[PDB]
């Protein structure tokens, strides 16, 4: 019994796996070691925690955990950490897969484990234990997308004495049908190591339900309050600054001189001075955006795949900055091709003006719809339409013989999609029937069918991504809020939440429980 | 040209593009066919009317082309002056435009929207069927002298047949997780 | 077959193992469709009909194994050379196909008629062995080829 | 002209025409407004780009009109020859056409379909 497929597993593990309770006691009373962690590669098969206690807990055998934790024979270490370091709570967070029954099971098992740990060790905060990756169970749930466990923890309410301090949702004055809940923000806004909001907003883009998690009551209200308190003013100021900068860029570029020698001497004139000032401002903004892109690439450390997956705004801004920098280089390199670069950072730049629509609910949802449509439907349609257009342009140009060039024929065929095809644009075909048949078939296939098909696909898509688009907009707002909070450039400390409140003031040690609670009112009209 | 269109046949292997191709097939089969029937009816009727009324554009082919150019949004609306009855020709062109361009094309759009709204899972199933056909064609004809078409190795299902012999079958292994009571 | 397809399982039970005159479960008519082929044909994918045909096929298979443990009844081919699973595939009997491809019987002396066999299932994770006998390549006509 | 538009105000008395007018109001309020915002963004950006690249069409107004003519399906696609960089101007016009005409207009259509599908009783 030395192979890795069933390595480490002992008689106690087999007894726990068989749902047998008397046999487990018979084994334990003999002297069985409950700390013989199973380090087999089969138990990273399925990975339950690599300990008999975690194995019992994750299989819904609460009785076995109850016996092991407080057995009179050999103590069971609730805080035991395996090779990966994931303790019992981390194992429960990992095993859960958001299923309703599994969600209820993990919620109940986590609650019972926490209660028992407090009972044995009232002075120990079990949930604060960190694995080898430095992620707390709440943080681990946030990273892995365990929405059910996240919702339970953020709404963990326990009324029993000696177990209240483990909760986060604490009731307040509730004389009548209106009650205010204090949601604990401990490590939900800033844990100083890694907060829930940071993990959710700065995820790796592969989390199954990164969008939905922010719908959790406390998190959604916290982010909305942050937006409505101070972030709104700063974001609108940034929007205005961007508009001013881009109008400056448009004025400077539009009034560029037509003369040669791209490096133009600064003639003594007020208008020329204004143009030079505008160019300097535009280049400074481009350098700032380039440095912003570099900073975001270095800090967030994208996985080399999230760049094109969930970070388009930063990518577009960085590419516009690259275009500006290449334009400046060509301007100082005696190359008149700088226009070809400059003009690309102008038009594209105005498109990025859609990035400042994240702050407005309707316009942000519109931008999210634009993103999704371009990603899926516009991409598929462009694939198929390019196939058809290249095929029929090649056919026509082979049949045609000034329009014998492939480029001209492709342009003429594309003009049919914008409803401008001549249908008789040439007379060199020499086979009128064949050319006419080709053009007619192309028109019916692409203009009549493919475009209307794109319309229908987009209608069906918007009919099925409404709430998804709203969730993505809220996620974008969360990302912007966190970026402003971490980087603000105004020397302000208004990122703090509702003042510290005396939750209970009677900790298990008798000390005072002070936590950065957040207050949410609500009204209940039934029986109260 | 037709050849490049068949390049859509190699989209069966990609789920999204295969489903798009299946939607294209279904739309062309049903909605594009019905629309072409009705639109050809209308276009032939109104082209015959105009060409009877017109008299270089007195040919049926030229009038049909000019009327079809309205569907691609290029109809002149005054492409001739030989009609000799401006009111009648104008009424004919207006009626054709409202019947076909405004109504029939938007109708094709609405029909296609309703169709895509009701053949999503059907399109996915047809894509999977096409993938199955391609898989079987490759398996039977491979042109590479390979024997990797076999499935998960023979497994001793029980080993105790009613005759007491060994039951060896080419079983295939599928894992799953049950979180209720187990 | 007439009794089996009309949901009169008691009549089949009596006829198959009557003490008076043996009833040939493998009997083939002019078309050659045996009892299982008849059950596959009669079914029309209806929920109640699907349950009826599933139960009747399971009982017929169990009784045939009981009488003739050494005989694979399902392997009998009609005049067209289509097995009951193959016949269901050809005729589009989705319910019967799903039942056969998931026919799981835990009872001893009747396990070898199944196709879905459980494997190591110590906890909440279990792996099923789906039999691919004549599902990928039967050498005569496989389910995938027919579909 | 505006006056004749107010002739829609006397459609309140007819159930079908009144509901049509209400749909017109809601669509103009929400979907037409959002689409105009985004389309003006795109059109101003690409008109500024083209007019910076172009040099009789060097005026901003003429370039904006020529680009807007693509939305009514009348864009020339070769309306000038002063760009001096055919590749860049062609890329700009193509990108604008795909972004606005193909996508944004069809997007407005889809948004309006979804909106009418949800404001019938309203
Ligand atoms: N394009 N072309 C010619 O140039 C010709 O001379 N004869 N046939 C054809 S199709
Ligand atoms: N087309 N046509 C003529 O050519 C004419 O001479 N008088 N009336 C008509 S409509
Ligand atoms: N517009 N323009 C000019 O007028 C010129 O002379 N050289 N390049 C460009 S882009």
């Amino acid at each position: 019994y030395t192979d890795s497929y069933y390595k480490g597993q002992t008689a106690l593990h087999i007894a726990i796996e068989r749902r047998n309770m008397t046999l487990v006691t018979l084994l334990v009373e003999n002297g069985a070691d409950v700390q013989a962690a199973a380090n087999g590669d089969f138990f990273k098969g399925f990975y339950f925690g690599e300990l008999p206690l975690s194995l019992a807990a994750c299989t819904n055998q609460l009785a076995i955990v109850k016996f092991l934790l407080q057995n009179s024979w050999q103590p069971a270490d609730i805080s035991a950490r395996d090779s990966v370091g994931n303790t019992v709570l981390h194992a429960l967070v990992e095993v859960a897969d958001n299923t309703v029954d599994n969600t209820k099971f993990v919620t109940s098992m986590y609650n019972e484990i926490l209660i028992l740990g407090a009972k044995l060790h009232p002075t120990l905060k079990l949930e604060e234990i960190t694995n080898r990756k430095g992620l707390t169970p709440l943080a681990l749930a946030a990273s892995s997308g365990k929405i059910g466990v996240l919702a339970y923890i953020l709404q963990r309410e326990i009324h029993e004495p000696e177990c209240r301090h483990l909760s986060r949702k604490f009731t307040e004055w509730a004389y009548g049908p209106v009650h205010s809940s204090l949601y604990d923000l401990s490590c939900i806004d800033t844990c100083e190591k890694n907060s829930v909001l940071e993990v959710i907003a700065y995820s790796s883009s592969e989390t199954p339900n990164r969008h939905d998690m922010l719908l959790v009551e406390p998190l959604n209200r916290l982010l909305q309050d942050k937006w409505d308190r101070f972030v709104k003013r700063i974001f609108y100021f940034n929007f205005f600054v961007y508009c001013l900068y881009m109008i400056i860029f448009t004025a400077a570029a539009y009034y560029r001189p037509v003369e040669g020698l791209p490096p133009y001497k600064l003639k003594n004139t007020v208008g020329d001075y204004f143009r030079v000032t505008g160019e300097i401002l535009s280049v400074s903004g481009g350098v700032y955006f380039f440095f912003r892109g570099i900073q975001y690439f270095l800090q967030r450390r994208p996985s080399l795949k999230s760049l094109f997956v969930d970070s388009y705004s930063e990518i577009l801004f960085f590419v516009q900055s690259l275009f500006m920098l290449v334009s400046v280089v060509l301007y100082f390199s005696q190359r008149k091709e700088y226009v070809a670069s400059m003009v690309f950072s102008l038009a594209m730049g105005w498109t990025n003006m859609l990035y400042y629509t994240r702050g407005f609910q309707q316009m942000g949802i519109y931008a999210v719809m634009i993103e999704k449509m371009i990603l899926r439907d516009l991409c598929r349609f462009m694939f198929v339409y390019l196939v058809f257009l290249f095929g029929f342009s090649t056919a026509v140009v082979t049949l045609i013989e000034s329009y014998n060039s492939l480029y001209s024929t492709c342009l003429e065929l594309f003009k049919f999609t914008i409803g401008m095809g001549d249908l008789e644009f040439t007379e060199n075909y020499d086979f009128k029937a064949v050319f006419i048949i080709l053009l007619l078939a192309y028109v019916i296939l692409t203009y009549i069918l493919l475009l209307n098909m794109l319309i229908a696909l987009m209608g069906e898509t918007v009919n099925k991504i409404a709430q998804e688009s709203k969730n993505i907009w809220k996620l974008q707002r969360a990302i912007t809020i966190l970026d402003t909070e971490k980087s603000f450039l105004k020397c302000m400390r208004k990122a703090f939440r509702s003042g510290k409140l005396l939750q209970v003031g009677f900790t298990p040690d008798g000390k005072d429980d002070y936590r950065w609670c957040f207050r949410v009112d609500e009204v209940n009209w039934t029986t109260w």
